[PDB]
């Protein structure tokens, strides 16, 4: 579990949104796995804007953070989950590192700020949903 909280929008994995993420609802794409719900209360995240490929993690299956390289955002293959069929998801970076499922919403920060969300695992490979494209989560 986990969030970004950034103005008045909060971003999950779309696979966990719960209702109130869905009747706030502003943007979803399953295709890349984030949701972005309406808040009431202000968000203070700052969002990284830049192409680092270095960041730290944060693991909630170790209550530990992790520094790691990670690849360019992406399509990439994902095998089917009670969540989605096997399927490209877009816009995903992999990094070597331990995850486990509810490991999805620990945030991916460089010195810039909030890089990403973890978002897919296995195989000692760490997948997180990039956000740094979009621009309109700042204003
Ligand atoms: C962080 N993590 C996720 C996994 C399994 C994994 O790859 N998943 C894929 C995810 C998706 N974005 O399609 C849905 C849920 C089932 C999860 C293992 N460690
Ligand atoms: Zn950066």
């Amino acid at each position: 579990s986990g969030a970004i909280y950034v103005g008045n929008y909060r971003v999950v994995n779309r696979h966990l949104a719960t209702h109130n993420d869905w009747a706030n609802l502003v943007w979803e794409d399953s295709s890349r796995d984030l949701l972005v719900s309406s808040t009431t209360a202000q968000g203070c995240d700052t969002i990284a804007r830049c192409d680092c490929q270095t960041g730290v993690y944060y693991c909630s299956s170790r209550r530990k953070h992790y520094p790691v390289s990670f690849s360019k955002p992406s399509l990439i293959f994902v095998e089917a989950s009670e969540y989605y069929p096997a399927r490209y998801q877009s816009h995903l970076m992999l990094a070597v590192g331990h995850s486990e499922p509810g490991d999805c919403g620990g945030i991916l920060r460089c010195q810039h700020g909030v890089v990403g969300i973890v978002s897919t695992g296995g195989n000692g490979l760490v997948g997180f949903a990039d956000v740094r494209d979009l621009l309109w989560l700042d204003e």
